[PDB]
């Protein structure tokens, strides 16, 4: 079943933005914040 639905896609988000956030790529974390916040 190729193309993730959100199940996978919001989880992967999840993680990354915690990893990019504290993790030295700030700037993608804010931005990805937003994102999460605004899947529709």
């Amino acid at each position: 079943i190729t193309g993730d639905v959100s199940a996978a896609n919001k989880d992967a988000i999840r993680k990354q933005m915690d990893a990019a956030a504290s993790k030295g790529d700030v700037e993608t974390y804010r931005k990805l914040k937003a994102k999460l916040k605004g899947i529709r």
